[PDB]
């Protein structure tokens, strides 16, 4: 059952509209002896928020939380994907121990930094999906067929998702449309002794968090609980990948699906794949395409744009490789590639 198939990824991002750059995104191809040196492919869309340091963070050391957890070189996926899970808690418990290296805020307070991630892992021929948060993960499946249908394989989770709220009212928060969003609302204060800035004042600088699940956001730790109201345990499901029907799978940033639904990016993944190969090495990337075209979108409805990232893997049955921005891989061939 060892198949073969190759992907061909492209990855771009752009600040949009925004004074920073908070999301990142990150690629990882690297020999697993578990496979007989068959490569295991990491792929990452972070969303950060409150500033870049804990999206920083999880670029440099989420997949190595991921990897060194019991389990994940398993065959059964169960125990794969409970440890894809106990990476991500790690990589949060990692960022506690950084807070204090993290830049205060302008009110001199700890930095309120945190993160959505979503991961794509393939090995063999499954792939492996965990996230927090709403960076969203889109397959293309064709059922022969000149169109190639979406799937959404994760879901937001927003504070009004009826599982999260019930998590949030039952630590003592509350969900609160806020100008037309619903957000987190927490007004329990981090209180030191040695720290100065008044109490009522911490409160009132408490974020409003639009996501219900993120990496970071330690000022959501309860003190009664020891739970975080903004949750750092991703949703995990597993996939087998069926080169004969599968085409793409897209990464990316609520900076693109705020603008483009999953039936449009695919679609317009597969019209670019045609057109990639005309116009050779000097062709837009399918990721550098859909950026582009969200951010014309943002641009066409007079709103200034987000941070705006995507990941796009295609998916051939040929094992036989002329886009510069795009890497080829053969995992059955063990490629190395940011690793
Ligand atoms: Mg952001
Ligand atoms: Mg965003």
């Amino acid at each position: 059952m060892a198949g073969l198939y190759s992907l061909r990824v492209s990855v771009f991002s752009d600040q949009g509209g925004r004074k920073y750059m908070e999301d990142v995104t990150q690629i990882v191809v690297e020999p697993e002896e578990t496979a007989e040196r068959s490569s295991v492919a990491f792929f990452a869309v972070c969303d950060g928020h409150g500033g870049r340091e804990a999206a920083q963070f999880a670029r440099e050391h989420l997949w190595g939380f991921i990897k060194k957890q019991k389990g994940f070189t398993s065959s059964e996926p169960a125990k794969v994907c409970a440890a894809i899970r106990k990476g991500f808690l790690a990589c949060h418990l990692a960022m506690w121990k950084k807070l204090a290296e993290w830049p205060k805020t302008m009110t001199g307070l700890p930095s309120t930094s945190g993160t959505t991630a979503s991961v794509v892992i393939i090995r063999g021929m499954k792939m492996y999906v965990a996230h927090v948060g709403d960076s969203g993960v889109v397959l293309g499946i064709q059922d022969k067929d000149d169109f190639v249908r979406a799937v959404e394989v994760t879901q937001d989770h927003k504070p009004e998702l009826p599982k999260e709220r019930e998590r949030i009212e039952g630590l003592g928060g509350s969900v609160m449309n806020k100008s037309g969003v619903n957000r987190v609302v927490w007004k329990r204060p981090a209180l030191t002794h040695n720290g100065p800035v008044a109490a009522s004042t911490v409160i009132d600088q408490i974020p409003f968090l639009a996501v219900a699940r993120a990496l970071g956001d330690l000022w959501s730790y309860d003190f009664f609980s020891g739970e975080f109201v903004v949750s750092p345990e991703p949703d995990t499901s597993v996939h087998t990948l069926d080169p004969q029907k599968h085409k793409y799978i897209i990464l990316g940033s609520d900076g693109l699906w705020n603008m483009i639904p999953p039936q449009d990016a695919i679609s317009m993944c597969q019209d670019q794949e045609e057109k990639k190969y005309l116009m050779g090495e000097h062709g837009q990337s399918c990721a550098k395409m859909l950026v582009n075209r969200a951010l014309g979108r943002w641009r066409q409805r007079m709103l200034r744009a987000d941070n705006t990232s995507a990941i796009v893997i295609c998916i051939s049955p040929e094992v036989d490789n002329t886009n510069e921005d795009e890497l080829y891989l053969n995992l059955t061939d063990s490629p190395s590639y940011n690793s």
